[PDB]
């Protein structure tokens, strides 16, 4: 089922149901900063249990509204706290009580400290 | 049912609440959306799935405010007919069988789901 989703969205990328209304960019620091702070104030990620599908609904909402390619929202590997690889995005996945139940949590410090970078230089 | 519990939880109000106010699906709304999707969209020819229908349902729910409880079809086997009158897409088999979204403008004037299955009304 995991692989079946990738092939579906890449077919869907031209186009489904409508191609996005705005010019189609890649995710920036400031965009990711504004969208996070937006989603806290108005809208509701805070607390929700993470899933492959929910992330996709969130990725597609940003893609259709703002035009940012859904290529961006990636976190560090487990176990434990799951840090965003795209700097600017102020959400991380915390466990709640080796795969485990995660939760989107806002953290304004993520704006100033690229914690994924500091813990895993591997990726850069 | 693993999806429905997640979907219900989400309904207040992930990822944002839809911007235009909520209202139930109508004949004309369904008609207009269908004819929009054929001209300026890409629902045509695409293989159906549970997730693809949900992406479509949520795009409508967010864009236009229609609660996603309207785009259901008749049971199989064979040509799968829309229960909501106005919606001009049906799911045709390609040859549990592989279905494809197909625009049919005659669905606007004949409630084929009604004529074949009066049990649902
Ligand atoms: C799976 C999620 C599908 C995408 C849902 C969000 C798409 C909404 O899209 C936006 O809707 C606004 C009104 O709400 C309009 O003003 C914008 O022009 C439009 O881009």
């Amino acid at each position: 089922a995991d692989c079946a989703w990738l092939e579906a969205q890449e077919e869907e990328e031209v186009g489904f149901p409508v191609r996005p209304q705005v010019p189609l960019r890649p995710m920036t620091y400031k965009a990711a900063l504004d969208i996070s702070h937006f989603l806290k104030e108005k809208g509701g990620l805070e607390g929700l249990i993470w899933s492959q599908r929910r992330q996709e609904i969130l990725d597609l909402w940003i893609y259709h509204t703002q035009g940012y390619f859904p290529d961006w929202q990636n976190y560090t590997p487990g176990p434990g706290i799951r840090y965003p690889l795209t700097f600017g995005w102020c959400f991380k996945l915390v466990p709640v009580e080796e795969k485990e139940v995660l939760v989107w949590r806002f953290d304004s410090k993520l704006a100033f400290h690229h914690m994924a970078r500091e813990l895993h230089p591997e990726y850069y």
